[PDB]
């Protein structure tokens, strides 16, 4: 397992514009197009992202290219953030994937309220961190995915993903 396989499991793959769990227009492997209610706005974002007139549909190669870009952006986001970088650097490779997963899903913004979880992770208090992470809108709104990510932080193994 690696971060691409993990996020592919969590995000799925769809080649036509769809609405994500929050109701936002998305495509490919969890590529958010816009939070605007306008499908036309989403189509325009898609054409800009891909560099051609897509009419709301892309190829698998194009989906995977956006995915590479999005994973890269998530990692860069972590490295540029003074609150996240030190915790990320303290983690082993498997737990780093769990961190990237969260940032991919919620952004640096959506992770703002996780100060206490960040501290517990930095302290390697894995069970405590796991309990804290579940006390979140994140956990309540996407509990199956959150449980997988939290298990990954708790154990430092891929046990939650190995079966899929
Ligand atoms: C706890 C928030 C998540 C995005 C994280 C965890 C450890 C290091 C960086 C980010």
């Amino acid at each position: 397992m690696n971060i691409f396989e993990m996020l592919r499991i969590d995000e799925g793959l769809r080649l036509k514009i769809y609405k994500d769990t929050e109701g936002y227009y998305t495509i490919g492997i969890g590529h958010l197009l816009t939070k605007s209610p306008s499908l036309n706005a989403a189509k325009s974002e898609l054409d800009k992202a891909i560099g051609r007139n897509c009419n709301g549909v892309i190829t698998k190669d194009e989906a995977e290219k956006l995915f590479n870009q999005d994973v890269d952006a998530a990692v860069r986001g972590i490295l540029r953030n003074a609150k996240l970088k030190p915790v990320y650097d303290s983690l082993d490779a498997v737990r780093r994937c769990a961190a990237i997963n969260m940032v991919f899903q919620m952004g640096e913004t959506g992770v703002a309220g996780f100060t206490n979880s960040l501290r517990m992770l930095q302290q390697k208090r894995w069970d405590e961190a796991a309990v804290n992470l579940a006390k979140s809108r994140w956990y309540n709104q996407t509990p199956n995915r959150a449980k997988r990510v939290i298990t990954t932080f708790r154990t430092g193994t891929w046990d939650a993903y190995k079966n899929l």
